[PDB]
């Protein structure tokens, strides 16, 4: 057993407590795991994280994993993240990398869910594959089902392709 | 030093309606907060629950849109604690002394504003009105950066409806 912790991180309308959410249901509702998400407030701009502890256990410090979408997250919150913890970045705006060692993978996550799945709002289903993908923490089958049970009918198509293309690149762009 | 949590059926919104008051409480009226919901193995059987929690710097009241979910997370709020429920699917309440508000939350959506599923924030508008753990215009402004702008006035009234028919009943 043991709590597994990762964090998404990034800017307020980037969609970070879904994703959050569709990685504590994948968990728990899916894969029968325990699993708490959450978010804290208090001066609410700049950059911001939510967070998702999953264990085999009760899931009632220093992260597992860290996704972070903008360099304002990537400053704020990497010195959370583990020693050889999963770092995972937007390549295009997450210019200058952190000092420490970090399994670190990079890719155009925004501009895939933009220009590739044409949707630049689902980014964070993106940044969702490429999590599943790198950490393993839950299986791809609970995170597909997480993924398109908290999306509409009319964008489900677009979610999916979203979602294994994150998975895709992540794979391939890692060390 | 007060906690809120949202209970009922999964896809009623309780998620939702919690980051909207972390939000009024946080961004609107410059406190602290912090908003989650736990997942067991067994979770999608059952109901759902989000919580919220606000600072200065067992809960105090309690939601729940459901007769399960109030079978369930009735026995978490605290003696005394402010307590709400659908009093058309909680057609049986659990022994408590709790200070009690019932009305058709729900229906005052679906039948009143149109649309059944913003059910959530007709609660909300509610449970600003007993708890007052945020100011009013705090909550009203939280809604409104995060419902769907097209739905914008619906959710206006659905909030607004809530939070009359809680004073009122």
């Amino acid at each position: 057993a043991g709590r597994y912790e990762i964090r998404f991180s990034g800017a307020g309308g980037q969609g970070l407590i879904l994703a959050g959410v569709i990685m504590a249901e994948a968990a728990s509702i899916y894969d029968g795991k325990q699993a708490v998400q959450s978010q804290s407030y208090g001066p609410r701009g700049g950059a911001s994280k939510s967070e998702v502890i999953i264990s085999d256990g009760p899931v009632d410090t220093q992260c597992d994993a860290l996704l972070a979408l903008t360099q304002e997250a990537c400053d704020k919150y990497s010195a959370d993240l583990k020693e050889g913890g999963v770092l995972l970045v937007d390549s295009d705006l997450v210019t200058k990398l952190p000092p420490g060692n970090y399994q670190t993978t990079a890719f155009n996550i925004i501009n895939t869910a933009k220009n590739d799945v044409g949707r630049e709002i689902v980014a964070n289903i993106v940044a969702l594959g490429a999590m599943v993908a790198l950490t393993g923490v839950v299986s791809k089958e609970a995170a597909e089902k997480a993924v398109l049970s908290r999306v509409p009918e009319a964008f489900v198509e677009l979610n999916r392709k979203a979602f294994q293309m994150g998975f895709e690149k992540a794979l391939a762009a890692k060390k």
